[PDB]
């Protein structure tokens, strides 16, 4: 398939379509956003999707509307995996550079990449060479330095995810999101909290669990957070970003395939409802093939191909509504404009945070983590 | 009913793919139901649908196959009638629904929230609605249900208004677990209490102090997450950490804003915690003696609803049962192998990567008075 | 519209002496003479000002600790259908001048009613625009503003507002804030007991307070605030007592027919029982809201809410009490007291000496447990 | 009688409002008393007044109407007379009062504190005052009263000095509940012991170790809060948490400082715990053989008093009965519906919001040696 939304509108009477969209997405028909004519042109020529949507809030008496625009960019790797790693990184750089420009002309304020956007998702091979040389410094690394310039020039916050080598702490590798301010200056980094070891995603071979905690970045365009890939699955992770005051939480990821796809429209969505903030799940696209054969921990014979990464990036709102997805197979830039005020508004109406009883759960979790833990199971007497 | 509508509008090969993304599988794993059970359903005018979840065959463990029956219904006689007559009409309706679940071979049967009464909390009147509250162990509904449990050899879980005698005659929102021996297993009180809109439940009862209990029955480790607690992922999480395998979600929700969240919340919980999830919801629209306002700008009214039914079951691997009807009484019978839980936990490894010690610490800090969020500013 | 004035208007002076003895604490009120200029402000702006005095016995080892408190009851000012900032500002300006009169009357501690900054909008159960009244505890406009009058008049100011907590998920709370006479923010305390009875749907807006039972050590005594519904829980008043309180203010907002006879009772007992001073303050007038609401009774929907019956007073540890202010007029109650009366009563009556708290600590633990079996004795 | 004074000086429409604020209602809900009862009271020269409290009609519960008789009296023969003759005189006076209560159709009758003796504790003499102390179960007063209980089919609660034989012949201040069957139900010992002024009760007995018992009689769950315990709201509260519906408060207080507290303390308890309260007080002034001092600066005297009577009943909804006389023997007969308890519990929800776990913990902390009060200072 290509885009579920397009499929549903190509097969259903308009009034039933209205209802199906009401239950699947948040609204009755898409709140489209009209995009600058010059931006659509960049996208058409370079052959990538550009779609615009709008979320709104109610008008407040003591607070002016806080309208902000985000650009989520999904892409594939560009030149064959058997080519100097520097050339690989540079091809992706130049593709995305043009996508960041379209986002800029579409008037975005925060732009964000997928997970390990800088490289083919090489962790399936479990080879250290030459794949580790993709790992750069978080602050002074080429990609950050480069990206920092487009940030200053377009006056927009850029969040991106790369392999990080930490020099000071024993040259160790980490999976890191870095937030670049609209001033051009490096704001900080956050390391992936939850590390996958399921199947082809042998990420536990390359780096340990993140020790950056759950930081929220206060930029001039909202309090932003990044929940990296597999951390998608841990609702207690999403929750902690919430407790630290996040308003948009980006979810850069990289997932194939049959079992993982139905979870896509569920996990990110729930987090947005539950913590009452915005959610931006971004996913890699295309399928990638590697030099030597590998096995995936199933019974299967060894192969070289990895994929297909199913794209389908979207944005989830705190009130339960959500943007249609982008393509499953085609590069794309998702531009969505939102009013940050909807966060507090929903928090006040549904009162999820008023009823969390976090002290109770902090105590119950501490008990459960202890050695002598005896579960609260009631048996028949 | 969404599943029926998608099959009535899409080419079979594309419907295969849309079902793959929306539900867990490419075409529903139907269960064939005993001929006599569909009969009772037919006659009494309620839906009966059967589905099957399966697990991989294990070397060291026999397949633990179990059958659950989720029962959604409406109230039955007008809200303006002796409260005992009201409870008894719903009693008799559901009595025969539990019988059809029995003949369909269920082992655990479960009700919606406050299944014994019109959801009268929208009026915020204490009279005569508080008289629906009974005792958890010796209350008429538990006593009566306890006999069907012994007779049909099945665990029955149900949700009622509870009056606690010993603790100052206070009211609570409680699910009661009745063992298939007939004997009362225990109760669990609603952890998270809503105050949004028409759902003025904070007016009738406090937050539950039963913790997060899991009941070891011979048909699995079961737990009940009541209604609004649906929205709290740390809630589902804790039943998980206590070793749950099927967590029922009895509920009662109307409306335009609440309906899109239905297919989302209970589903994720099943994926996240790697266990089974049984969300059940009341059906029909109910109308009350005197006018009330809903906390919106609008004028006072007497009608409340419509409750949108749509009960389903979610599996630990991400798959899910189609929903029942949005407006018709229904019995959902689904058979599952409880081994799918550990199997998924082993393959995805969600529980091995939870880092609960860190979250236990992080949440303690956050709940403290001097809490300074981890916000990074530009220097 | 005032019980003291009514009883003095209908009874022979010798019988009135005895009726006052049993209803209030004394035989004839111990009036306080108020500065000429303060009564002036009151007269002009159309609000009551009444002064009374409580005294203690003189001690050998301790100087008289004489202190003056000013309780301010008022109504909202401009119609509820108007920019919420305008509404708060009108009440601001009215009360500003009332705190001035309290200042010239020589008060040292001034205190407001409950949610004094807003129409008591909780009866409608609407979140918009009423939640925008909620401000920060320390940096909120009302605290900032009041903090200046505190520095300038050299007086401790206690007030009650809707609080939005930023750090903890922008949640709303019902908070009393104590501002020191230095001008600096001393701290806050959140309403321990939350009502859900009738039109008072406060459970819809905020959870139970997690601040415990704080007592503020100011240079004018150890003060505490027991907010509104917490009025009804004697174990509440008790705990402020155990924490060493000497004056416990009770900012409140209550209508009506069932609630009124309880007014003279609850706050009074607490003063007797814990052997400290009690300052119950209540909103005044009746307020009406944009759209119709129902009150959880059988009755039809309405717009009007009230009437709030004012009637603020002070209760003393020895059982005596000030007359109340008016039932429907703005008022400033100025009462001067010797804080030594507290320990003196404690030593004569010995209530704290005989509390047996260990035993109640134990009994209450048992009662809160799941397996609780009441101590009921049946016939054999 | 303050009530009589207020109706003798105020225009009826203002009186209606003053009554509304002071008592619970706008004009007294009088009860019409049997003709024969008023007669016994007339002839023996004691007051008999009847009032009525009502509840709302319930669907699932029949009205639980019950009648209580509170009896206030004075000592009757001079303190300088064989103690047995003294007790006997009071016996014979009250015996006829219990009879009037019986004909007025009372179901529960109750005495004041140490009803059996002049309140001799002011002298601090052990002789002959200690010989007034009898056994709880086998004591002459209990035995005799138990007969009238069987014969009139009414629960009798009374307060005496108790000598405990088994535990070292020690003296206690005890309320004894005698069932309407005639059989001894149990006893409860005064929890809080006064040492203020003339009330040197700590000289005669220690603190009660019977806890906070509630007696399940067929006319309600009853409790007795003795005298000084009237001042401890935590005491009242515990009887509430043990499920009481009527709590009697037998007392003996004089004086100028103590009287304004009378219409406050017992009243609050009833609103706070949402049950019925019956404070009873001794009447008249009593004179003793030898001079004593009262712990003030004053010279020694022989007279003690005056005890100010003024017994009444407090309802859970905030309403209350007028008082009896300040100086005259009296029987207060009041009929109430016990259902008003739960009804008000439901509406005001005091018990639902008590947060007992919190206060159980806070009180434990406070009682400990290392206790640092929660005092906030300026930084």
């Amino acid at each position: 398939l290509k885009n579920l939304n397009d499929c549903l509108e190509k097969h259903l009477p308009p009034d039933e379509l209205k209802e199906v969209k009401r239950i699947l997405y948040g609204v009755e028909e898409d709140q489209t956003l009209e995009l600058p004519t010059s931006a659509k042109d960049i996208a058409e020529q370079n052959g990538f999707d550009i779609k615009g949507y709008r979320f709104t809030a109610r008008e407040e008496q003591t607070r002016k509307r806080r309208i902000v625009r985000v650009g989520a960019i999904q892409n594939s790797i560009v030149i064959p995996t058997t080519a100097p790693i520097e050339k690989q990184r540079e091809a992706i750089w130049n593709k995305v550079k043009t996508m960041i420009k379209a986002a800029a002309e579409a008037g975005c304020n925060i732009v964000c990449t997928q997970e390990a956007w800088t490289m083919p998702f090489a962790f399936c091979t479990r080879e250290k060479f030459p794949w580790c040389e993709f790992a750069e410094e978080a602050e002074n690394g080429p990609t950050t330095k480069m990206l920092a310039e487009l940030a200053k020039a377009y006056n927009m916050v850029i969040i991106h995810s790369i392999l990080e080598r930490d020099m000071e702490h024993g040259e160790t590798i980490w999976n890191t999101a870095v937030v670049i301010s609209n001033s051009g200056r490096y704001l900080g980094k956050h390391r992936k909290n939850h590390i996958p070891r399921v199947g082809d995603f042998n990420e536990s071979t390359y780096y340990m669990e993140g020790n950056t905690g759950h930081p929220v970045f206060e930029t001039e365009f909202g309090k932003l957070a990044v929940n990296i890939c597999y951390g998608r699955h841990h609702p207690q992770n999403w929750m902690m970003f919430g407790l630290n005051g996040a308003e948009i939480v980006f979810n850069p990821s990289a997932t194939i395939g049959r079992l993982s796809e139905p979870l896509w429209s569920i996990e990110a969505r729930n987090a947005a409802i539950a913590n009452s903030y915005f959610t931006v799940p971004i996913n890699r696209v295309g399928t990638e093939q590697f030099p030597n054969e590998y096995t995936s921990g199933d019974g299967n014979k060894a192969h070289k191909e990895f994929g297909p990464f199913y794209g389908s990036s979207y944005v989830a709102a705190p009130d339960g509504s959500r943007t249609p997805s982008l393509s499953r197979d085609k590069d794309g830039l998702l531009v969505v404009e939102l009013d940050l005020n909807l966060c507090r508004q929903v928090k006040d109406f549904w009162g999820f945070r008023m009823t969390q009883r976090v002290p109770l759960y902090a105590e119950s979790f501490k008990k459960a983590s202890e050695h002598g833990f005896k579960p609260q199971i009631i048996k028949e007497t």
